[PDB]
């Protein structure tokens, strides 16, 4: 399941972690559609260069936050659900006819799910530098002719869930590596 | 789950708080998108400049009733859902091989969410004065020549339905009140 | 649940209240987004003035019929759920460690339905005086110059569901009433 | 349940009947928002005069099929989800402490949905004449100046659609006169 | 279920029927309104007349290709139906008090369920001869003047689908006739 | 189910493959109507002739990506669901009166969806040669005159997804070569 836990997890990685990625997986929910809906619909330019607002678009937002978020969260939830069908495999397995193991496989899916937090988050502070969003833009791409006046929709919310979301990877970046520095010293 | 019990929550934190969710939800559900659904493509402005509409918007509703109240009731269970999966830890961990933990954890979630109500409404407060909307807004913001004249989409469905919220927000604020002070004057 | 039960509901009140309550939450599943989807958009005026419509939308629907009927059915809803949670806490408190308190719990529970039924009747009445709609409106509110000509979008079909609804209601206040008149003769 | 059974149904009310009403259920679902889902919006008339598409298609569709069979289908599977709620009530009560009033409420049970049937397809052929849609229709009301010419989407799909359910309906009309005949020849 | 199974079903009725089905419901479903969702509103002729293009659509589409196939699945998908139906009220009938009648229901079935799946395909090739769909039609229908040229939408795509529609279609008939003989040859 | 096993499954066919297949799948979730909702509306092109977009849209797009990522996704799927309905039915077969003919039939079907993955693989290739998506196409087909300039919307996220799916693909091939190499070395 989302954030698993394997007998092995402590009260940070099974009680604050998962509640902390069902409230990201909420706001992402209630924010996807009603939010981003309409981001490139509303999205407008001052030119009569017909096609100018699709390649400023294209040009200012590569990639929306909203599928951004929505891939970092399902790469963070991919190793917690291998390590789930893994246990169920080992399981079958036995029953059909091993603690260390199980102990170093969660200890490398709490460290790779640190490290797409980690570059995920970084892959957005190189997107997108700042936490704000503003409401005019000069894009100067071709077909558009020399520069044009963009206006962005919804800026201020879209801020708002930006910090909302960042605050909440960052939390889950602090607590991985406590789970692991917990982990590192009861094993030692 | 929403507005959860601890074996400890009186008869005024196990009927009436989850009755009170229950009905903030439903409303919730049934005006998400029936009301605030065309907030932005309704609202039109009198002007001729490109780009007014959206920046007004963006003046004028910094974030969306909706997705406020979205917000307050995701950050109000939170702490719910975190207590009864602190309990299912406690309960999974004494089956595998305490009190007076769970009674001061149950006080301090009670708490907490008391807080998160009082801030919301603070914060809706800051930013909505009063509890009506107008049907026409002046405003004077870039690209906007001067002031500009526009016009909100359904200012009365949506006056109605902020009484409806905040009434069942003040409500859960007093129901809070009374069972922390009912739980103090129960323990001493 | 809804119009539920608590071993002292008669036949009126477990078999026909039921039945009736289901009936109206099929017919404002099937009438929601199918007659009332379209009511703003399709809603224009017979004038050049921007921002008319809006206007003129809000001035003669302060609030839509299909939401009028939804927070109605939620407010009937919720006095039943409530008591359905007291049973419940009543009967884990019994476990872990009556009948004149939870019979007085359910009168009082169906006068409150009763209650709500007639008021959202009565408001019902107020808002819209008369079972019909009219193709046109006469609208003289700013900013539309003097008298405009607005044309509402399906008052047929508007006004076959409105009165199926008012029906459905009259029935249940009906009910209400036979339900606490026979549990009254039966306790004397 | 939908055309429900009582242990006195035989092969040609338990078998065929459900049948029937999944086969409605499902075709209506198929065809609820597919065809009649821009009945309004694609309802264009040949005339510059505003307000005169609306005033013509609430002339020429007083109330869509789609939602006149919805109708048809919940007020038919009235009588046979009272006559399950009140057998589980009878099952209730005798647990908590017959067989001729239950074939008796059977009977009615069957009689009242032949009358809604019937009555309900003489409403689809009072209201519109013909198994048949036109493309072209002409209407004379106020606003529309003399005669215009409006043009109705997608005629031959929904005239498929409607011989596809009166067939059906008349179908389940044919085998509750069979079961209301079979029961009163063996009661007899 | 869907090509349901009478414990006389073989292996090339029980394993790949079933999968047949399961890949046409999937196909249908990730096609229905992805390609056929702008079918209508997509749909533009070189004319300014008006209320030409949905008399041309209909005169091109008298009944789109997804709910053709929509209907032949329900009608497909109802003898297997029927025949679980009564084969569960078969069960119960002796719970509360053979093998050849319920054989001969069985191959009645798959006879019927290949009937349907012949006149559907002889009857979308009636209206669709050839299985390429062309970008542009030549309509000369009233009000249209003359011959008009109307553009269809996706065809390439629409083709695709076709092919696999109409191949897992011919597959179903190849199936339901080696059952019919299998089952013919291992009775005699 | 989906990527199945058959108690001859190794730790690279029921542990990474099905994390990948579900990977795939929710990526295409979040993906399909996100991205790929507006390809057809939001594109244009550079010209005054009618029609002309939809045929340029079909020549540059003759199948989207995530209709045909969906087609490979459920031919992928399609031979695991057969295998296991075919145990299921051999069970039952057992029940109501083999280890080679199974391990073989897995085998078997460990092939086809390899072989499958390769085919989509090398059409998608076909179809779209490289990884990315241009923003500006320039067209030249009947009707539009010479050579159009038309517009794609969100090349760049689509070119994202794109290298996304076909990284989960080659990943998927690489697996199932693993697969079958191992299960030949174990049998010899």
């Amino acid at each position: 399941l989302l954030s698993g836990v394997n007998r092995h997890s402590t009260a940070i990685g099974r009680v604050w972690l998962s509640v902390i990625f069902i409230f990201r997986i909420m706001v992402l929910v209630v924010a996807a559609e009603s939010v981003w809906g309409d981001e490139k619909s509303s999205f407008i330019c001052n030119t009569l260069q017909p096609g100018c607002n699709s390649v400023c678009y294209d040009q200012f937002f590569p990639i929306s936050h909203v599928r951004l978020w929505s891939l970092q969260l399902i790469l963070v939830s991919t190793p917690a659900l291998l390590v789930a069908m893994h246990v169920a495999h080992q399981q079958h397995i036995e029953k059909k006819m091993i603690s260390g193991t199980l102990w170093w496989t969660y200890v490398i899916s709490v460290v790779f799910r640190l490290l797409f937090e980690a570059v995920f988050m970084y892959v957005f502070y190189l997107l997108y530098p700042g936490y704000a969003m503003v409401r005019l833009v000069k894009c100067d791409v071709y077909p558009c002719p020399n520069t044009v006046d963009c206006f962005v929709s919804r800026p201020t919310e879209k801020t708002v869930f930006t910090v909302f979301m960042l605050a909440a990877s960052g939390i889950c970046i602090i607590l991985n590596v406590a789970e692991v520095v917990y982990l590192i010293i009861r094993a030692c």
